[PDB]
């Protein structure tokens, strides 16, 4: 149902990431999301480093 | 922009994730982060439980 790849790529941005943009944009969006994980994990081996 | 979808896939894969590859790439990589996010939720719960 797509005219063109370009569209398909912004659709593809839109549903795995909030902010539509291109793939740098979701690239972005996703590497955040990725660092943002792993500062909870981080975050949890901390509060284990505390309990102990 | 692209070539091919072939190498449109590759960029979905590298923007996705780190590693470059194809779509079993792609769906290994987003596999084993699953597994290590359910183990990180497990160790929320073990966190719960060990607090009780």
């Amino acid at each position: 149902g797509f005219q063109n790849l370009s569209e398909f790529v912004t659709l593809i941005v839109q549903a795995v990431t909030g902010a539509p943009g291109g793939l740098t944009d979701l690239q972005a969006f996703l590497t955040e999301r990725w660092g943002d994980l792993a500062d909870a994990f981080q975050a949890v081996a901390n509060l284990i480093d505390a309990i102990a």
